[PDB]
């Protein structure tokens, strides 16, 4: 981005699609402590799709890499905190596969 608008609309279109995928459900909002009470001690950079939407809209994502780092961390955080064949991790693999196909579709990583 010396074309910030192209980046913005590309990311917004990407994220709208990611949030539409059925495996995005566990990652739609920040982890509640009433469910995972040590989460925010164990996971020091928590990330979710609501926070990512707020970051997009406030122009946090000035590079594609900042967006991809946060998206990839939604998955890495899941795999660090949850059992590898838990439902949550099942979803994480499904959503990751889907967003890599999208990243590749949008020319955002190599195909």
């Amino acid at each position: 981005m010396e074309d910030p608008d192209q980046l913005y609309t590309t990311l917004k279109n990407l994220l709208a699609q990611i949030k539409s995928h059925p495996s995005a459900w566990p990652f739609m909002e920040p982890v509640k402590k009433s469910e995972a009470p040590d989460y925010y001690e164990v996971i020091r950079f928590p990330i979710d799709l609501k926070t990512m939407t707020e970051r997009l809209r406030s122009r946090y994502y000035v590079t594609r890499k900042l967006f991809v780092a946060d998206l990839q961390r939604v998955i890495a955080n899941c795999r660090e905190y949850n059992p590898p064949d838990s439902e949550y991790c099942r979803c994480a693999s499904a959503l990751e596969k889907f967003f890599y196909f999208k990243l590749k579709e949008g020319g955002l990583i190599d195909k």
